[PDB]
């Protein structure tokens, strides 16, 4: 019995048929007779294996049950994008000497997403800079690496006398840029 | 055994799905191959199969809105060209991912209602759309809401919207053109039945004599 993929948060309705087993039929393991109990069941005469409730991947990502030659049953729970990204802090801070060459790493911001970042992009965060103030000696003096969140400086006019500090409104966007966006602030200090 | 494959996967690719296996187990060496829309006809090359190991392969990420389902055929053929069994009905089901934000059909909606109607009465209906699946997942299911009301007169919270259908209603006596001829409600449609992504429009309700 090849593993069974079941998207979390399904509509159904329930109870809901998964795969028929090919002589009375009964199923066992963590999910059926062991806790969490009664999540999966089986029509004893027809053998249709059943799901009784919508699943929550974050709670339980898979199951290993047994049909009754003991048939192995693997239930893999595929992800849905039911968690929004959140920066770990409201304000991030970092600094550089004014003489740093373009490319210099200022800081690394981070946003968390409880969804799956292995097989899907639902937990994959895309970073971007919303805006910069002040815009002196010009705008877009900093980049943020899309996946690492490393803020770098790419300008050459860093002058503490003129501008001792830059505030960056930054963004974190799940589904690797296509999904929900959250916002935080990164304050760059030009060191004396 | 239909294979459920979420669209928009990270892979990497190619990516194993299931291992095919014939009836002639010990007897002879067997070559596997697949045919159909998705394999050797348009769109070609999307799925493959490892000739000897029989592993069924996905070569690129899928898009349910492009193609929701594949119906392929797997073929067991000995090194001598001979076959013993019918083709294998391989059914790939592309499960939906929430890759479409809800969109209101209009940015401003326009309704009217008589100043002296029973509270509960329908005023108008708004509608946002979502191209994701609404049958097997909530990804395409929109949940409506009223963010805010202006003016607050006679009082606040005079209307309500239906979560499913988007039918706006009056839930108050004391509508009077004389006092308040028109209201402006900020409305929102949010997919995943309220848990996903939100979009915003405005419903402008006129009061009638
Ligand atoms: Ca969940
Ligand atoms: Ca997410
Ligand atoms: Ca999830
Ligand atoms: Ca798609
Ligand atoms: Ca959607
Ligand atoms: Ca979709």
């Amino acid at each position: 019995v090849a593993p069974i993929s079941v998207p979390e948060n399904g509509k159904g309705p329930f109870p809901q048929r998964l795969n028929q087993l090919k002589i009375f039929y009964s199923i066992t393991g963590p999910g059926a007779d062991s806790p969490p109990e009664g999540v999966f069941a089986v029509e004893k005469e027809t053998g249709w294996l059943l799901l009784n409730k919508p699943l929550d991947r974050e709670e339980i990502a898979k199951y290993e049950l047994f049909g009754h030659d003991p048939m192995n049953i693997s239930i893999i729970v595929t992800d849905q994008n039911d968690h929004k990204p959140k920066f770990t802090q409201d304000t991030f801070r970092g600094s550089v000497l004014e003489g740093v060459l373009p490319g210099t790493s200022v800081m690394q911001v981070t946003a968390t997403d409880e969804d799956d970042a292995i097989y899907t992009y639902n937990g994959v965060v895309a970073y971007s800079i919303h805006s910069q103030e002040p815009k002196d000696p010009h705008d877009l003096m900093f980049t943020i690496h899309r996946s690492t969140g490393t803020i770098s400086v790419i300008s050459s006019g860093l002058d503490r006398e003129k501008v001792p500090e830059y505030t960056l409104t930054i963004q974190a966007t799940d589904m690797d840029g296509d999904g929900s966006t959250t916002t935080a602030v990164a304050v760059v200090e030009i060191l004396d």
